[PDB]
């Protein structure tokens, strides 16, 4: 095709195994080809229920048809049968496909399209953009016959005749101003009693700033939590749950109710409001490194802080600054080892990763507790550095209520505890924190945020070829992104509980909005009070697969309360 002597063969072939019947040592003597001979071969016996006449023949190894079942089908098509998107042939978001990059080159597994290299025991199919579902099969007609193997189906979303139908209006003030009746949660869980067995003998030492009355068993938020109301459940000894309901759209931003210069005269000053016995400490003494903000030292990207310092461009990944996050923690496997994912943290004995990295049945996985390991502090992947870098073990899985891997990894988060705690050092040191009322003032002016890791992120979600790992650390700035703005972006739609975060994008690249270790740190520096103030994890991002999307990582500032009482809750199952 396209000119001469690609084109003179052709001729010859239209004839050979196609009206006529041909073999291996037939094909070999006009071909003039050793390997593309077994291209034919793919799709030949892929439409082995016909081989005469041409007519019907056609369609098949043309590649747009399902003749039989559809191996000869290489054809171009975004969507499966029902409407939500299809998988690409490579990257094993949301499922792992069983089917890598590497085995069939048989079919050309690349694009997006749906497939069958395999004997399918219903037919050709694509992995789904949706978790609730891991593959399904697609509708094409026959080859040279019109007949969809499969049918469709719609699905939608109406309003004041086909629900059923509902219109509520909001809840202001997150979960305290709200008196009612409800009695289920996430799972499909209840509540108990706040005036009958056990639910007052336990209420000890805690902020009961009380204006609602405490009325029978359903769900609360006297305290002040800025997530929402919750109540009890019971099992072998545990948890508490959050009651799932629709919210208002009260962002952090730019809250409306009535260049600038800088400032500095202050060594703490923080609202001492945690318990350091069984919460132990970190509360305080968090997020101001022991090689820079105690000696007053910068690093080569504080002086760049700023939105407005020359005006927008792209970044390249630098080879980092030594023991600059001596709060980054690595996550890995029993038997045998294995790289897992991204963490960050706080304390002597507490810790955080995002909520995906065990508890999704899709990569077939309930590794409880001691499936697990840590190693904290480093620098080179490739190596050990055993004294700057220690040793200590995990405890339970604790696990949050809104946490749903089924929907959309909304809330994508959970607790842990660790064994042997550990000491503060040059090497060790942990991140600072900010509230809601910190978070918000923050975010208004003009400023950047921060993201690290071995590229785990970029790591663990596609194949990606010839880029190897950076066995250093790899660090670099990016800048806020708008609400108004980051919408329209993709037509999915979006939650207030994630954030757009990522460079101005170009065409024809992968990109960097998308770095650092998967569940992993989204961190900053105040200039407050020289703290490190932290607001995210580093989950997901669409810029990692789809190309031209931006650096995707998860909220922080709601859930003050949520951990203020685990702390007394861990000296319980003690001794
Ligand atoms: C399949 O997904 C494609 C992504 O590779 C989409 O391609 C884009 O489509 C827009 C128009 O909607 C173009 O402007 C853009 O240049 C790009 O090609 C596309 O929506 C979709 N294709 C089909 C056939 O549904
Ligand atoms: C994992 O399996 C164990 C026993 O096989 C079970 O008791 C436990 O409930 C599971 N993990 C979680 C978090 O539910
Ligand atoms: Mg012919
Ligand atoms: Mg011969
Ligand atoms: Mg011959
Ligand atoms: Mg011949
Ligand atoms: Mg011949
Ligand atoms: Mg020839």
């Amino acid at each position: 095709a396209n000119t001469f002597l690609e084109e003179v063969r052709k001729g010859n072939l239209e004839r050979e195994c196609v009206e006529e019947t041909c073999s291996y040592e037939e094909a070999f003597e006009a071909l003039e080809s050793s390997t593309a001979t077994d291209v034919f071969w793919a799709k030949y016996t892929a439409c082995e229920t016909a081989r005469t006449p041409r007519d019907k023949l056609a369609a098949c190894l043309e590649g747009n048809c399902a003749e039989g079942l559809g191996t000869n089908y290489r054809g171009h098509v975004n969507i499966t049968r029902s409407g939500i998107e299809c998988q690409l042939w490579r990257s094993r978001y949301p499922h792992k496909p069983e089917i890598n990059c590497t085995t069939h080159p048989g079919a050309d597994l690349q694009e997006n399209f749906c497939r069958n290299p395999d004997s399918s025991t219903m037919g050709p199919w694509c992995y789904t953009t949706d978790p609730t579902v891991r593959r399904q099969e697609c509708s094409i007609p026959v080859c040279g016959q019109d007949q969809v193997t499969v049918a469709m189906t719609p699905r939608s979303e109406g309003s004041s005749v086909n629900l059923s139908p509902p219109l509520e209006q909001c809840v202001p003030d997150r979960g305290q101003q709200y008196q009612g009746r409800l009695a289920v949660t996430t799972h499909g869980l209840p509540c108990l009693a706040w005036a009958s067995a056990q639910a007052k003998a336990l209420s000890k030492h805690q902020d009961f700033n009380s204006a609602v009355q405490l009325v029978e068993n359903f769900c609360r938020n006297p305290d002040g939590d800025e997530e929402g109301v919750w109540c009890y459940v019971a099992g072998k000894p545990g948890d508490f749950g959050y009651c799932d309901l629709n919210y208002c759209e009260e962002a952090v931003e730019e809250e409306t109710g009535d260049r600038a210069i800088e400032g500095r005269t202050a060594t703490s000053e923080y609202q001492t409001f945690f318990n350091p016995r069984t919460f132990g400490s970190g509360e305080a003494d968090c997020g101001l490194r022991p090689l820079f903000e105690k000696k007053s030292l910068e690093d080569k990207t504080e002086r760049e802080l700023l939105e407005s310092y020359i005006d927008g461009r792209i970044v390249e990944g630098s080879d980092a600054e030594i023991g600059m996050s001596p709060w980054q923690v690595m996550l890995f496997r029993k038997s045998p080892q294995e790289l897992l994912c991204g963490a960050s943290l706080i304390s002597d004995r507490w810790v955080l990763t995002a909520a995906h990295c065990l508890l999704y049945p899709p990569w077939d996985k309930n590794f409880t507790e001691n499936d697990l390991l840590v190693r904290i502090g480093k620098h080179s992947r490739t190596r050990y550095e055993r004294n700057i870098e220690k040793i200590s073990m995990l405890e339970k899985i604790y696990i949050h209520p809104r946490y749903n891997w089924r929907e959309n990894l909304d809330r994508d988060i959970a607790l842990m505890k660790l064994k042997k705690p550990v000491a503060f050092s040059d090497y060790i040191h942990p991140v600072c924190l900010p509230d809601r009322e910190t978070a918000a003032s923050l975010l208004q002016a003009g400023y950047k945020g921060r993201v690290t890791g071995w590229g785990n992120l970029k790591e663990t979600w596609t194949c990606n070829v010839g880029k190897g790992q950076p066995s250093v650390l790899q660090v670099v700035n990016l800048p806020i992104v708008e609400r108004p703005v980051c919408k329209d972006s993709t037509r999915i739609r979006i939650t207030d509980n994630m954030f757009c975060a990522g460079y101005k994008p170009d065409e024809g690249k992968r990109g960097d909005a998308c770095e650092g270790d998967s569940g992993g740190p989204f961190v900053m520096k105040s200039p407050f009070n020289n703290r490190w103030y932290q607001m995210g994890i580093v989950s997901w991002g669409e810029g990692c697969d789809r190309d031209g999307k931006y650096g995707f990582y998860t909220h922080v500032f709601r859930l003050k309360k949520w951990i203020q009482k685990v702390i007394d809750q861990f000296g319980e199952y003690l001794e």
